[PDB]
C-alpha cells in the first residue's frame, strides 16, 4: 500500500484556517467544496497521522491507537478515489457526499477509544506529570484537529443534502442556546437528584445597552459547552447543599465588547482548591475505569478561550471566552 507515502506528500502541506467569514460566504458551488475539499481534508488528516507517528513505540502500538490509525488511513484513502475524478459530473459530487458521511461516523468512537489507550497507559507505565504534560499535549492537539475535520464534512454534507448556513447561525442568540443547555441540566438534575438549582440570565450588551445580544457562531459547539457546565456546577451545587434547605440558583452573565463575547457561569457549590484545578482540565488525572478539556478545546477551535477560578467553601465561576465578530473567528489548527 500507498499509506504511508500519501502521508509523507500530504503532510508537506499546511492545514488551511478558515474564518466564519469564510464559511459563511460558502452556496458558491458544490464543484468549489468538492475541490477543496479533496486536497485539504487529506492534508489534515496526513498532518495529525505523522505527528500519530512521533508517538513512543510503548504507546504507538497498543490496541487504541493502533485502531484509529487504521481508521484514519481508511479515510485518506476513501478520500484518495476521487483526485483524478472530476466535477460537472453529478455523481462524482454525489458518490463524495457518500464519502464524507461514512468517514463522519466511522470516527464517532476515537473519544472513548483514545481514552482507552491514556488508561492502559496509566496502569502499564504509571501516572508521572511528564507523562500528563505529553498526553495533554499530543491530545489537545488530537481532539483538536479532529473538531476541524468534522467542521469542514459538517458544513459539506449539510448544506449540498435559508435561515442556517450548516451548522452555522449567523443570528445565534446565545441566551436562548443558554437556556435550552439549562433545560437539558435540570432534566438529568431532576431525575438523579430529584432538586435542581434555578436560572439567572442577565446581558451585558456594551456597545447597544439595550439590544439582545446575537453572533455568528456554530451553535452546537456552544450548546456542548454551556451544557457540560450546567451539569458539573448542578452537581456542585445540589451535593454542596444536601443538608441545607435553600439552593443557590446559578447566574449567568452574557456580555458583550468591542471584541469578546464573553458568558459567565455562577455557582455556589462549595468551590475546588486552587490545587485541584488543573486536574480537572487533565485527560490522564481525570480517567478512571467531553468533559471541561474538550470543552475548552470548542473554545479555542474559533480563537476562544474556557477558564475556571473557584474559591473554595464558597463556588465557582466558569467562563467561556468567545470572538465577537465574524473576522477574528479563525480556526486554530495543530500542524506538522
Ligand atoms: C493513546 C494516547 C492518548 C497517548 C497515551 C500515552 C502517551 C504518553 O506519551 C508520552 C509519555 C512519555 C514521553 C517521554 C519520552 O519518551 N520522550 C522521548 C522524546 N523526548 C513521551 C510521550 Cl509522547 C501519549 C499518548
Ligand atoms: C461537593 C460538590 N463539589 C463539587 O462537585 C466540586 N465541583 C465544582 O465546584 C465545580 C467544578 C467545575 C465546574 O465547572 C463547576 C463547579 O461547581 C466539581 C464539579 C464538577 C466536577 O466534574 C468532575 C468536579 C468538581
Ligand atoms: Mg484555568
Amino acid at each position: 500500500g500507498s499509506a504511508p507515502k500519501y502521508i509523507e506528500h500530504f503532510s508537506k502541506f499546511s492545514p488551511s484556517p478558515l474564518s466564519m467569514k469564510q464559511f459563511l460566504d460558502f452556496n458558491a458551488c458544490e464543484k468549489t467544496s468538492f475541490t477543496f475539499l479533496r486536497q485539504e481534508l487529506p492534508v489534515r488528516l496526513a498532518n495529525i497521522m505523522k505527528e500519530i507517528n512521533l508517538l513512543p513505540d510503548r504507546v504507538l502500538s497498543t490496541p487504541s491507537v493502533q485502531l484509529v490509525q487504521s481508521w484514519y488511513v481508511q479515510s485518506l484513502l476513501d478520500i484518495m478515489e476521487f483526485l483524478d475524478k472530476d466535477p460537472e459530473d453529478h455523481r462524482t459530487l454525489s458518490q463524495f457526499t457518500d464519502a464524507l458521511v461514512t468517514i463522519r461516523n466511522r470516527h464517532n468512537d476515537v473519544v472513548p477509544t483514545m481514552a482507552q489507550g491514556v488508561l492502559e497507559y496509566k496502569d502499564t507505565y504509571g501516572d508521572d506529570p511528564v507523562s500528563n504534560q505529553n498526553i495533554q499535549y499530543f491530545l489537545d492537539r488530537f481532539y483538536l484537529s479532529r473538531i476541524s475535520i468534522r467542521m469542514l464534512i459538517n458544513q459539506h454534507t449539510l448544506i449540498f443534502d435559508p435561515k442556517h448556513i450548516g451548522s452555522i447561525d449567523p443570528n445565534c442568540n446565545v441566551s436562548e442556546v443558554v437556556k435550552d443547555a439549562y433545560d437539558m441540566a435540570k432534566l438529568l438534575c431532576d431525575k438523579y437528584y430529584m432538586a435542581s438549582p434555578d436560572l439567572e440570565i442577565q446581558e451585558i450588551n456594551a456597545a447597544n445597552s439595550k439590544q439582545p445580544i446575537h453572533m455568528v457562531y456554530v451553535p452546537s459547539h456552544l450548546y456542548h459547552m454551556l451544557f457540560e457546565l450546567f451539569k458539573n456546577a448542578m452537581r456542585a451545587t445540589v451535593e454542596s447543599h444536601e443538608s441545607s434547605l435553600i439552593l443557590p440558583p446559578i447566574k449567568v452573565m452574557v456580555a458583550l465588547g468591542e471584541e469578546d463575547l464573553s458568558i459567565k457561569m455562577s455557582d455556589r457549590g462549595g468551590g475546588v482548591p486552587l490545587r485541584k484545578i488543573e486536574r480537572l482540565f487533565s485527560y490522564m488525572y481525570s480517567t478512571a475505569p467531553y468533559g471541561l478539556p474538550i470543552s475548552r478545546l470548542y473554545a479555542k477551535y474559533f480563537q476562544g478561550d474556557l477558564q475556571l477560578f473557584s474559591m473554595e467553601g464558597f463556588g465557582t465561576d466558569a467562563v467561556i471566552y468567545l470572538k465577537a465578530l465574524s473576522t477574528d473567528s479563525v480556526e486554530r489548527l495543530p500542524v506538522y
